[PDB]
């Protein structure tokens, strides 16, 4: 039993709202005291409850339970529903959903200052994750959640891997390709540096405000050619990335931010900056402003 089986009993986990999809997440209220209501929580469940999917779910639960950081979604427990013959993950509920939907829905309260604040908080969450030798493998604005105007948190650790003891990279043997590093596309090798590449893509997303056709997939398809389909796309992408093909500077994006993006988008793995470098640089850019 990963979590205390009495902490969240299914008879008191009341449904409130469906939140969407790597599995499926609901909004619930844990109401132990008759109808006193209580804590609002997010509940993740599986969509195709197979043995392999449930083992991956166990791995994700173990990853999330070991994390305690201001920019990481809080683990709260596990609910063993269906007479303790099923497994559901309990975490905190962030009211404003994904950072992508937040940038699309609430543009009235978002500016460059907020974008740099979110960038820094993501960097610090990733530093914390690297201290655990975890590789998130899926850094994207859709997987970063907004608690309020001033706080974002890294979530969706379904693809997260633990680095081997004597290896600085993890080789996956079983895909958001437009967020992948070239070595991830060509060798299935994932590391902190590939997470830094995906973070560069995340910064691009932030400074595009995710407008029409400005997304990394649409931009990469426009550069590759919308006439192509299938593995050929991937092929072109790899070739495109091998010879310095990059996403363009978003409109209104400062040249220093795009320089950070391009430094993250280095084909040389060891030349990409660390998350500590990136957090320090972003915070100094914020602090040096008037
Ligand atoms: N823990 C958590 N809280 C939320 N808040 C949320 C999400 C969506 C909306 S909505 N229907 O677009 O307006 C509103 C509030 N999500 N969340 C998750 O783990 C989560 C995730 F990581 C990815 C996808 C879905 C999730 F649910």
């Amino acid at each position: 039993f990963q979590g205390d089986p009495t902490q969240f009993e299914e008879r008191h986990l009341k449904f409130l709202q469906q939140l969407g999809k790597f599995g499926s997440v609901e909004m619930c209220r844990y109401d132990p005291l008759q109808d006193n209501t209580g804590e609002v929580v997010a509940v993740k469940k599986l969509q195709h409850s197979t043995e392999e999917h449930l083992r991956d779910f166990e791995r994700e639960i173990e990853i999330l339970k070991s994390l305690q950081h201001d920019n990481i979604v809080k683990y709260k427990g596990v609910c063993y529903s269906a007479g303790r013959r099923n497994l559901k993950l309990i975490m905190e509920y962030l009211p404003y959903g994904s950072l992508r939907d937040y940038l699309q829905k609430h543009k009235e309260r978002i500016d460059h200052i907020k974008l740099l604040q979110y960038t820094s908080q993501i960097c610090k969450g990733m530093e914390y994750l690297g201290t655990k030798r975890y590789i998130h493998r899926d850094l994207a604005t859709r997987n970063i959640l907004v608690e309020n105007e001033n706080r974002v948190k890294i979530g969706d650790f379904g693809l997260t891997k633990v680095l081997p003891q004597d290896k600085e990279y993890y080789k996956v043997k079983e895909s958001p390709i437009f967020w992948y590093a070239p070595e991830s596309l060509t060798e299935s090798k994932f590391s902190v540096a590939s997470d830094v590449w995906s973070f560069g893509v995340v910064l691009y997303e932030l400074f595009t405000y995710i407008e029409k056709s400005k997304s990394p997939p649409a931009e990469f398809m426009r550069m590759i050619g919308n006439d192509k389909q299938g593995q050929m796309i991937v092929f072109h992408l790899i070739e495109l990335l091998k010879n310095n093909g990059r996403l363009p500077r978003p409109d209104g994006c400062p040249d220093e931010i795009y320089m950070i993006m391009t430094e993250c988008w280095n084909n040389n793995v060891n030349q990409r900056p660390s998350f500590r470098d990136l957090a320090l640089r972003v915070d100094q850019i914020r602090d040096n402003m008037a």
